[PDB]
């Protein structure tokens, strides 16, 4: 059954939903399956950029030309040549959807491109972004379709069929039923070990754990949304029937409450209190006792291995005897409870609904909170009346994330000033102005060295302010046969390395 699949060199995974538009130009698709059909210029890596598909790339000073010399001997899988053309083509029709794309800085930053020679290109900017080669590395949207396949010379509402330059090719799509990713032969670099990976779509839970168990499904990791096909128990009895191993990666993102310095109807306005909410949150406790032990406690916002984050940043460590003085240092003072001018201390809280752990988290505060005299109400709701609920400022505290590996720190930043991400609780600042230009600016400097320190100062202020309380991080979990190896995790909560896997 599951040995059956070792001799056919096989990975049979089980998913939640449909791979979906295979369009690398929208966001339709999955995105684990985009990456393995579809490449970008330059891969991010754990350590560093690296080449891959073009070879080599200047980068000029005023910070406006990337030239990118491509490796020549790629072959689009229907059997269009890949040069320097090719890319320009798929550039511009990307960037005639400019719209949908604009949450991604450098789809902004742009203004053109054109080919030098057959193998060379270069892209000129609007204005400096030194993250650039980050975005441009991301499997969406700056990867390559072939030619022959365009509508009518577009991309954006639609393509033809599905040929990209990875290792692997997309076969039969039975859609919600399987997807088939076969091998390609003509595949440039490191050509994949497994002939074949299938997704094969179910429910999370028991019908899952039942197909892993029986080698229905051999496979499972995180999918695009943050899904695991199997709690904590059914991994355990995965582990323990000998036929699996499970994986965990690196921090992913920093799950976090976020903290309303923008609303000055609320003591959330106040500098002090927010200070001493920050002591507030018990991480270790949660993170054992509630999150049992599956995620790390996270002390800062973004953990070392996210790009250029080289800092140890202990955020407020958890200690009610700090955090009592500075609320009564900030006005709130018969039984255990608070005051100040007759109003008694409450904060409304928010969490989303569809996640058992930001309930139980939510509540294991409500208790320390009302122990220590401030009142919460827990409101849990659907993802998306968080998100409008953020952009609106609507708000005393809110559970959220950081954007992930794939885009932090550039985007997580970037975020604390843009009306939907957290400019809503970055606002009620001193230095707002200054901090927002920091930001700005950041993003421009070219030395390593020295955006590293401006990232570090920036959020040595919004680490000052308590705007976000970090709590944990997140990661993705894969579950791979016993015998199958070379399994690693990359810059990224979407793409695996199946082309490097092997038994």
């Amino acid at each position: 059954g599951l040995e059956e699949k070792k001799e056919n060199k096989q990975l049979t995974y089980t998913t939640v939903k449909d791979i979906g538009d295979m369009n690398p130009h929208v966001y339709g698709g999955s995105m684990s399956a985009e990456s393995m059909i579809y490449e970008p210029l330059v891969r991010n890596t754990k350590d560093g950029i690296k080449p891959l598909l073009a070879k080599k790339w200047d980068v000029s000073e005023d910070g406006k030309t990337y030239t990118f010399h491509l490796r020549d001997d790629v072959k689009f899988h229907d059997g269009t040549p890949f040069d320097a053309d090719a890319v320009k083509k798929n550039i511009d029709a990307v960037q005639e959807n400019k719209k949908l794309h604009s949450w991604l800085k450098i789809s902004t930053l742009i203004d053109n491109v054109k080919v030098k020679d057959k193998y060379t290109v270069e892209l000129n900017l609007k204005e400096a972004y030194q993250p650039a080669l980050a975005e441009l590395a991301m499997p969406r949207p700056y990867v390559f379709v072939s030619p022959k396949d365009f509508k009518n010379g577009t991309t954006k509402d639609g393509v033809k069929k599905f040929d990209g330059t990875g290792p692997f090719k997309l076969g039969e799509h039975k859609k919600d039923e399987s997807a088939d990713f076969n091998k390609n032969d003509q595949y440039w670099g490191e050509k994949s070990k497994l002939n074949k990976v299938q997704a094969k779509v179910m429910p999370a839970g028991e019908t899952a754990f039942l197909s892993m168990k029986k080698g229905e499904t051999n496979f499972a990791f995180t999918d695009d949304r943050g899904t695991d096909s199997l709690d904590k128990d059914s991994l355990k009895q995965l582990k323990d029937t000998g036929d699996y191993q499970v994986k965990r990666s690196q921090p992913m993102n920093t799950k976090m409450l976020v903290v309303n310095s923008g609303k000055k109807d609320n003591a959330v306005s106040d500098k002090t209190v927010r200070q001493a909410i920050g002591h507030m949150v018990n991480r270790d406790k949660i993170a054992k006792e509630i999150l049992d032990g599956q995620e790390k406690p996270a002390t800062q916002l973004f953990a070392k291995n996210v790009t250029d984050i080289n800092f140890d940043m202990p955020t407020r460590k958890y200690d009610l005897k700090k955090a009592e003085s500075l609320l009564d240092e900030a006005g709130w003072k018969d039984s255990d409870v608070r005051q100040k001018d007759g109003k008694n201390l409450e904060m409304a809280m928010y969490y989303d609904k569809g996640s058992s752990s930001q309930k139980e988290q939510a509540e294991y505060l409500q208790a320390e909170f009302k122990k220590m005299g401030i009142k919460l109400n827990i409101n849990g709701e659907t993802s998306d009346k968080i998100a409008e609920r953020r952009t609106s400022g609507d708000y005393d505290l809110m559970f959220n994330q950081t954007w992930g590996l794939l885009y932090d720190p550039q985007s997580t930043i970037a975020a604390f000033k843009a009306k939907n991400g957290y400019e809503s609780a970055t606002s009620g600042i001193e230095n707002k102005d200054k901090i927002y230009n920091s930001i700005d600016d950041a993003f421009k400097i070219q030395n390593g060295k020295e955006r590293s320190d401006a990232y570090k100062n920036i959020l040595k202020q919004i680490d000052d302010e308590g705007i976000f309380i970090p709590i944990s991080h997140g990661s993705m979990t894969v579950v791979a046969p016993k015998d199958l190896e070379k399994v690693s995790f990359t810059q990224s909560q979407y793409e695996l390395p199946f082309n490097e896997m092997q038994y």
